[PDB]
């Protein structure tokens, strides 16, 4: 019943105004090991576990499943975790099984050209499907963004995202954007962590350092520069994470910043930036490096956070028009 109708991916037609997938009926917001997936409707309810991967479809996630394929053989001495093979058979003696050689999780897409090897819901990148989620629906300081197709944002808006369809624990996520225009000197970046519009990380630059116009509901100064911060609204879209999300620096009950470049250089107009970031849930680990062709831009080192577990990767705006985003890639880094 829950795990049927609850799920925005098997029942559109209903609200969800935290935009985090679970129709507001069943949203309770419950999640005791912050994987983004409430208590409820989670297959490894205390075990943090986003992609809630359960490759023998039997209710327990791989996560907390000791035998992922069910086919007795517990993971640890199982050749092939995540396709049934009793006989162990391995004729060429590598520890890999002879039924899962060339395609560990079976989906149909080998090893090598699976971005996600290890995962039969991810073959390929469709990064062709976006929900669009509007951070401010409520103050009207800005235009809210409009999108179009290069996945480009048109206006000189209040903030938003783009977000992707797939969830992700471990993950290697690389994009592309560009300022097509020499106006304005704010906003363009990614999220990843996504789970609601109060709970993910962001990843923003601003090309020169700026107060925001509007003191209400608090101060907020912009510094030029790559920066990277985790949100955690106890508002939720409005105003108060709007200011919160344009300080460098933490706003109470909104938003707290991880990481600023001490340099403060801001982005270049025309010009093509390509950023990799990596996450690793089970240990925190973040970090993003920006890059101008083969050039490195701006690289925040290593940095540590265990707020969100995991979740859907996205774009960033914030009161930047023309902004082009393209040649969107990721890779599962699990375990
Ligand atoms: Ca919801
Ligand atoms: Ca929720
Ligand atoms: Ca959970
Ligand atoms: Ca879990
Ligand atoms: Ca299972
Ligand atoms: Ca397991
Ligand atoms: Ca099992
Ligand atoms: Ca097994
Ligand atoms: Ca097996
Ligand atoms: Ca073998
Ligand atoms: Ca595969
Ligand atoms: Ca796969
Ligand atoms: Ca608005
Ligand atoms: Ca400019
Ligand atoms: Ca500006
Ligand atoms: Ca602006």
């Amino acid at each position: 019943a829950l795990a049927d109708n609850c799920p925005l991916e098997h029942n559109p037609d209903q609200l969800d105004s935290d935009s985090d997938r679970i129709g507001d009926t069943c949203d309770n917001n419950q999640d005791i090991d912050e994987d983004g997936h409430q208590n409820n409707l989670d297959n490894c309810p205390y075990v943090p576990n986003a992609n809630q991967a359960d490759h023998d479809k039997d209710g327990k996630g791989d996560a907390c499943d000791h035998d992922d394929d069910n086919d007795g053989i517990p993971d640890d001495k199982d050749n092939c975790r995540l396709v049934p093979n009793p006989d162990q058979k391995d004729s060429d003696g590598d520890g890999r099984g002879d039924a899962c050689k060339d395609d560990f999780d079976h989906d149909s897409v080998p090893d090598i050209d699976d971005i996600c090897p290890e995962n039969v819901d991810i073959s390929e990148t469709d990064f062709r499907r976006f929900q669009m989620i509007p951070l401010d629906p409520k103050g009207t300081s800005q235009n809210d963004p409009n999108w179009v197709v290069e996945l480009v944002q048109t206006v000189n808006s209040d903030p938003g995202l783009a977000v992707g369809y797939d969830e992700f624990n471990a993950v290697d996520f690389s994009g592309t954007f560009f300022i097509n225009t020499e106006r304005d000197d704010d906003y363009a970046g990614f999220v990843f962590g996504y789970q609601s519009s109060s709970r993910f990380y962001v990843v923003m630059w601003k090309q020169v350092t700026q107060s925001y116009w509007d003191t209400n509901p608090t101060r907020a100064q912009g510094y030029s520069g790559l920066s990277v911060k985790v949100v955690k609204s106890t508002t939720g879209p409005g105003e108060h994470l709007r200011n919160a999300l344009w300080h460098t620096g933490n706003t109470p009950g909104q938003v707290r910043t991880l990481w600023h470049d001490p340099r403060h250089i801001g982005w270049k107009d025309f010009t093509a930036y390509r950023w990799r970031l990596s996450h690793r849930p089970k240990t925190g680990f973040i970090r993003v490096v920006m890059y101008e062709g083969k050039k490195i831009m701006a690289d925040s080192g290593p940095i540590y956070d265990k707020t969100y577990a995991g979740g859907r990767l996205g774009l960033f705006v914030f009161s930047q028009e023309m902004v082009f985003f393209s040649d969107l890639k990721y890779e599962c880094r699990d375990p």
